């Protein structure tokens, strides 16, 4: 922590760049979180300045007047490069202008690829001919897409492979920088009380649910490329599938961890169409920005086929879950925002209450008001003997109310310094990730049925309901 | 529920009586919950009227100006009669009164011994000698002391076993009328989170604890008698522990719930004095009531031996709970108020957080502010990934605070008119918690061993944490 | 076993006194088991001597010529008593008869009831009015049938109640004494690889077994008023059932085991005719012996409805049971004799041999050819990976081969001597009993199904192997 | 298996090639087992012919009469290539000699290591470097020992795996191919009656045994280089801790199982020499081989300090092992042949029996007399209730007696022509065991300890039973 370090933003000209790489490394340096000795280097095709750079962005950096010697600090240790994503000669100038910064050619150099997926390939190959230190490490951060299925992902992860060392790179699903996210293991692995619990014996079943109030709102096109479970089922709730599902690792080594991630996708065969439900939002007429469907969106398609909504429900085929299915539950222009890990217990063998008893649940909300309560059975207070239904909760907010928390990407990118792999996707994670889906994947895009209909503002189709109560979930 | 009850209070004179048990009956009568037709007869050595008795209790009865209709039915369904505790005669007055009341001899009769010990036998046989229902039924509420052990409380139940039977005999246990304490089977069989967890390979002890921050205050005389471990460990504590090991029973019904929780004593051996810790208290002199010690009460024999805080550790030996101490921690003019089960459960297998876990936590309070809370870990909010202690909580006061907690007398008193003995110490059961201590209690008065001092206000002896220590928990 | 004792055989001039009792109490004199100091009384309606009861006894002893001086011994110490079953003159001849012996008014007084149940009433009376030790303890010994249903056994069950305390009665099911029924609470309790698994998260259900190749062979007039169920089901069966399914006890007191056994019914509903399957048998035309039917008996009503065969499910509505059928299968005149328990336990979570599994069973075979014996998978040996079924044995026979096994009734009597309850059946348990069949016996009566035929030598009807099937029994 | 293979016996020459290599290819050839396209090619040192091979060799093949036409057609596509392990004309003459063999630059090509370690760098390198098939695929057997160390096995290592990828190597333990040893997953993964007691919560520990009634027998020259535990410790009795220890794969591809005993090893700390104890074998004077000891073999330095005896504690803190000891006992001139693993259960919990229990144990016998049997508690037959020791057994031999069972040589050999790695070392499997034992073997070089005398013949050192004894193990 002693080296200099070089954080080179790709695509600093961009909306993700000005809207949150910056400010997120704005945070870190504000907070005293980075190396002493850390330069800034944004590459774009533009032709820029720190100077305009710092107009775009500063904005969005919640930057207050105490502050003002460290913003002009963060931006001496700016620089900006113009040069084109297959251009040798502009990865160079690049490589120069890095090599010109104190002790650059030493530095730690990390590249954040804030970048639309076509031009990867390009650049993975000009950072890696023409831009690595000798020295230092090189790390490179990549966010999604990953391919589109098993055969374009492994085709960008076979290039990148070919050029760089997993441990050179940083794939992410920032959902694996939330508190609650990230919490999950701490709660399993930690604990006594839920350990001899977590296992087919007790869990009826395991329901992970993403939900957004809003639509994709104007920007539908890009979505209808993709489709939700591309999009968010894929990745963020087959992440927390396995950290829900995971055995416990040896250490907390970066690759403890994700061996036994990974091992839990080995262990789940492909989705048949069987257990899948599809939906489509469409307006509501009782309702501003609700009274458009997914359709009424002029970048989307006449008659489209993409679904906003999926319920799928899968199977971790091992000694601890065989039979317990996994609810994967999301889609967009729903009635709440919710990010929840809920596990549903079993009923209890041998009731002496008279059926009065409910299932227990655990229930890690993620988001919003983050939370972990269990749902269990009281004895009613006052002059009675019934059990009713109560919960024992850690709500975030009332326990803990000063503590501010800090966003996935700021704590995700202090990794990539710390060189924690822990949190980030590997390529085996990756490709099982995607043989899971990828013929169900096919399937659609060749048969293109019609999603089901459903009402924007509502908690999506009947039908998705009717699937959890098939596999065993019960609703009460 | 449509016949005539008539609930007689021997002992009407007494201050249990006007404190206690016409406040109570009052106050099941006001919220009508008792059977319509309804009498109440005091009997007491003095010459009353229900004038006088009404002087006496009604500052008790916490009543109202919109009550005042119900105070005089209520009053009007009393009355009185004065009689001697041996006296044959005295019973035949009573009978015959009680036969002159609304379809008194069809009646089912309801006994209160508000008395002391030493007329319990007297009183029962003269009951039932002359004033049973032929056509009603006849129940007898008991209170302690039930002996003063084994040999003592066997000469007692065989007298009214002679007498009575067991569904005509309810000895009073008050503690089993805690809202808490009747919740523990609730909160076991009720859930399925807390099943597979109830057992010797998960926890690591049990303690049981009851505290008061006042002494004896000028009543040690009565005290002196009995001593800590008979007032409140062999009785409630007792109570608790049956509560928290018995098996699961196969219905709610009365004598099944008994039958497991006299099988729970039935295992467990006479203590040894190696596992007892005794004290008692001085006065503290850095502070009015808590300046004197036990010794400073005048009613209190000069030099006496007499323990106002017991620590004992007991086991029960069956495979459920073989070598799992349960720490029965109690005393008198303590740091606090507090009844309370905490089950420790043992450390994590496998730790992958470097030793920074802690043991786990079940914690049921009775008294004051009743709640049940776990202690677990969780990953300290913000940019850590180390675990800390925190608590999953629910606290009846927050979740459930309009709701008002009877009192634990109204709700055995109903029971007693309701018939169900579930909450109300058993024969067997009662003999059986003799058995446990009879031997330590002898040794004690022959061997008069000097308690350890323990200043006033303190949480007692030292040596109380170092035995709890030496059975295995740990205090973090 | 210094004292004196008396063994009163009463129905001494019967055929079980003359097969059984005489030469079982000799087998035990014979091998120096009885106190030293023991006397033999028969007692009957005929005017015998001792020399005619050893006429038609001494056939049935095995006696060799080595024995030549015990025989005489115990024929010394056997005396006869002529008298009526309900005569109290007769039992006065009796008691002074027994008085006259030396030590007669000390000693510990037998009754062996070798009698119909028709006399039972009677003759606990007379022997509680007039035959009763002063000094000694009076044990009485009972077999079968106590009543006919839960209305007749609670008549018989009370008379005697009323008579003589339960630790004086001394009820026999001689299935309690086989080596292999008493040997269930070891191999359950004293082994720690039977613990974890014995619980119905591993036990898909258990099969108690009852068959023999013969069938009613001309006595079926006295079965014919009895039936399968009421001749080997409510008892033999129930009672290895409650050995199977019983919670661990804390001693080995006879009353702690027995609160087991009766809490083992106390926890199962009634049975429902849905669950029953019945069976009579036919002849068997290419077949001796067996070429007669139920009903070619002369002795058998024309066209009764009476069942040989019984298969039924019933339920342990408990913590450890709840939903684990226990299978109960009886018949005469089957494909062999066997009684056995079989365990079927399920199948293995997370399988990786494609299918090509077995359900373990755990077995243990009562008669004949005594062992236990464990149904599992092993690698197929040789040049294979598949795993073939094979099995750990233990049969007694093999590893014990020198050693003869005591005869039922050699163990319970001396258990009487001795005063071990534990292998007796308690009134609770009797009545327990009762309840379970009951319903189901006065339904039988009331509409008077006809049974399924089956022909003698087979397996019992299909459709009892149809009912195993559908509540979750695999055949192999 | 249509495909021409070629199977290279590299040093031919040698007593192991003479001994085991081709009397092994000969049996699975004979037996049908290999392709029919099958060529056998030696290459060594010598310049023979097939003839001398065939003269070497054929004493050892166990050949019949019936089999003349067999072993002629054998030799028949036999052949040989004298050639240096060093010189690349050498590997060129070889290469063609095998594209002269019909189809062989199609055919699949084995190679069989039959030579000394010093030898390996020089042959992989050559093989790699002009004898690979273009068209076929490559695989090549390697034996032990793999380097001496971590330092020096990776050293080894990495030059292979520069050469070759992991699915072409297959390093041998020959463990591996023996009966038992292949079948302790069928035993715990294709049965549910041993799943839920394989944990820390109901072993007290593992021991697993090598040895050896014999001592070096003059070839104590190359022993002494070696030493105990490397001979046979951190090979043969880790690969059986590996099978008794890993997690339940989810499949029985190669690679998943070897993920999961790999798994294992990561989860143990290095040995501590406070866990070790170590013998050395002096001569027995009352016994002729055995009458010398380990330094009166003249190949054997005067004074050395090898260890021909070894006993280790091992941990694996995992979930399901921490604590649990796994006892590693090994050594040769001891008083029996044996190779065993052997788990010791725990005590039942709540015992009844009045301490007359014995730990049950399960017990795999690998060899002599392959057998896996429980030992056990039963009731003592005849006229008792007191718990005695017995067993139910699995003996093959007993069971299955006519089949032969395979030799281990030959069932890997098989599995290199199937593509099986499953039974053969991996990298990371070889260098975790490397990490386990590495700094003991420094430490033992550094301070040549005097390993503790055992007299031929003996169990070993009684300091090794007082090593199982001090970490849980009970003699019984
Ligand atoms: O819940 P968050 O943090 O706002 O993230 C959800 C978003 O995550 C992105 O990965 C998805 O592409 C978006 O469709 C989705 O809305
Ligand atoms: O906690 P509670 O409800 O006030 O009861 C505690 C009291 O209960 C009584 O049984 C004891 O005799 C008292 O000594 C004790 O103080
Ligand atoms: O199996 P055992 O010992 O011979 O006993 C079976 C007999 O036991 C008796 O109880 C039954 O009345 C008979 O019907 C039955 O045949
Ligand atoms: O038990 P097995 O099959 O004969 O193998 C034991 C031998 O295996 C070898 O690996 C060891 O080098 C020898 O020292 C050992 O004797």
């Amino acid at each position: 922590f002693s080296d200099t370090h070089i954080f080179i933003i790709m695509g600093a000209s961009g909306d993700l760049a000005k809207k949150k790489i910056y400010p997120t490394i704005w945070w870190l340096f504000r907070d005293g979180l980075l190396p002493e000795n850390t330069f800034i280097v944004g590459y774009a095709r533009s032709r820029l300045t720190v100077a305009d750079i710092r107009k775009q962005s500063e904005p969005f950096f919640k930057a207050t007047p105490e502050e003002k010697l460290k913003l002009e600090d963060f931006f001496a240790r700016n620089s900006y490069v113009a040069g084109q994503y297959d251009d040798a000669a502009s990865y160079q100038r690049l490589n120069s202008h890095m090599n010109a910064l104190h002790l650059g050619s030493q530095a730690n150099r990390l590249f954040y690829l804030a970048l639309p997926p076509t031009v990867y390939e390009a650049v993975t190959k000009n950072i890696h001919e023409s831009c690595m230190s000798q020295i230092g490490w090189n790390r490179i951060i990549v966010e999604k897409p990953f391919g589109r299925d098993l055969q374009s992902s492994d085709r960008l992860s076979n290039h990148i492979s070919s050029l760089f060392r997993e441990d050179q790179i940083y794939r992410i699903d920032h959902y694996l920088g939330k508190e609650m996210v990230q919490n999950l293991m701490v709660l399993r692995f930690a604990n006594r009380i839920f350990g001899p619990i977590w296992n087919r014996d007790n869990i009826a079943c395991v329901i992970l649910t993403f939900k957004e109030p809003f639509g994709t709102e104007g920007r539908g096109g890009y979505f209808d490329e993709f489709g939700i479970i591309r999009d968010v089922m894929q990745n963020h709730l087959l992440q927390m599938l396995c950290l829900v599902a995971m055995e416990k690792p040896c250490s907390t080594n970066s690759d403890d961890v994700r061996d036994e991630k990974v091992k839990v996708l080995k262990c789940i065969s492909e989705v048949q169409a069987n257990n899948v439900v599809l939906g489509q939002y469409v307006g509501n007429p009782d309702g501003g920005e609700a009274t458009k469907g997914y359709l009424d969106d002029p970048t989307v398609p006449r008659g489209s086929t993409t679904a906003t909504f999926a319920a799928v429900v899968l199977y971790v085929e091992n000694e601890r879950w065989d039979g317990v299915p996994f609810i994967l539950r999301c889609g967009k222009a729903l009635n709440e925002r919710k990010a929840e890990v809920r596990l549903q217990f079993h009923d209890v063998a041998g009731d002496i209450f008279h059926q009065q008893c409910k299932r227990n649940e655990l229930v890690i909300r993620v988001q919003p008001n983050e939370a972990v309560y269990t749902k269990m059975m009281t004895k009613k207070p006052g002059m009675f003997f019934n059990p009713e239904e109560s919960e024992l909760d850690l709500t975030y907010g009332n326990r803990y109310k000063n503590v501010k928390l800090p966003d996935a990407y700021e704590r995700l990118i202090l990794d990539v310094f710390c060189g924690s792999q822990m949190h980030f996707v590997r390529s085996d994670e990756l490709r099982e990730a995607w043989r899971i889906f990828t013929p169900l994947l096919h399937q659609i895009e060749l048969e293109k049925p019609k999603p089901i209909p459903y009402i924007y503002g509502s908690r999506g189709p009947t039908e998705a309901d009717e699937l959890m109560k098939r596999v065993g979930f019960q609703y009460e």
